[PDB]
């Protein structure tokens, strides 16, 4: 209504319901909007976001609709803090999600978890929308278990040093290519290396890739041309899969089309 541009919500039309959690920019809350539709709502804790970057980048995110990826629904600007409004997923973040053992998962649901995210990343790809920090931290698993890709592009507006420096205290160090590492080249391939992490952490369980290894080992071990191994619930041809993601070469790793291919045969082969 008057007073609002598309990508922006009217803060009046939301109820809070539940404090869900806190993360990179500070509260993330439950709550419905217009008495009806259920929301995530993150508050954006001063200092921490390149605001009027992040809201003109918002009108671009809007338009990015995938049924695998989490919904930007619009921002409330008029204020402090904004808010960020975005689909609401009731299971959480997908590492929690991996690390609690009651869930006995079966292979198939892994692999189904790995096709989810694949396919908000072909969706991306296609776009030419580099995720630039994915991992299974930034994945969420809604009340149907289906696991959906979040907080895609954001890094760009964190202002906190330590997170956007490759040498900083915690950069994804654990998720980045060689090239990454060695010169910061971010580029489509730099996020299929990252999806192979991300199918590694899923067949891990949740561990933390090269989990003896500080950040300054890992960066060594991977520029030395070695990787990680094969996750004990990974079959042969999943662990092919991640691994391919791997190759030092940025122009030998597949594309998320082609990886998406690949978990399909494995899930009709196994
Ligand atoms: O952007 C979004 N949508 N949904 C969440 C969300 N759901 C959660 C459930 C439990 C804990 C933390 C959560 N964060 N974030």
């Amino acid at each position: 209504g008057l007073g609002y541009g598309s990508w922006e919500i009217d803060p009046k039309d939301l109820t809070f319901l539940k404090e869900l959690g806190t993360g990179q920019f500070g509260v993330v809350k439950y709550g419905k909007w217009r008495g009806q539709y259920d929301v995530a709502i993150k508050m954006i804790k001063e200092g921490s976001m390149s605001e009027d970057e992040f809201i003109e980048e918002a009108k671009v995110m809007m338009n990015l609709s995938h049924e695998k990826l989490v919904q930007l629904y619009g921002v409330c600007t008029k204020q402090r803090p904004i808010f960020i409004i975005t689909e609401y997923m009731a299971n959480g973040c997908l590492l929690n999600y991996l690390r609690e053992m009651r869930h006995r998962f079966q292979t198939q649901q892994l692999l189904e978890m790995c096709k989810d995210v694949c396919e908000a990343m072909e969706y991306l790809e296609s776009k030419q929308f580099l995720h630039r920090d994915l991992a299974a931290r930034n994945c969420l698993v809604n009340d149907q278990g289906v696991v959906k890709v979040s907080d895609f592009g954001l890094s760009r507006y964190v202002l906190d040093d330590e997170y956007t420096s490759s040498v900083g205290s915690k950069f994804p160090v654990r998720w980045s290519p060689p090239e990454v590492l060695m010169y910061s080249k971010f580029s489509s391939k730099s996020d299929i290396w990252a999806f192979g992490v991300l199918m590694w952490e899923i067949y891990s369980l949740g561990k933390m890739p090269y989990e003896r290894f500080t950040n300054s080992e890992t960066a060594e071990h991977i520029a030395q041309g070695l990787r990680l191994y094969r996750p004990h619930l990974a079959s042969e041809k999943v662990y092919t899969i991640m691994y391919s993601c791997w190759h030092e070469k940025a122009d030998e790793r597949p594309t998320f089309k082609i990886l998406l291919s690949n978990i399909l045969d494995v899930m009709d082969e196994e």
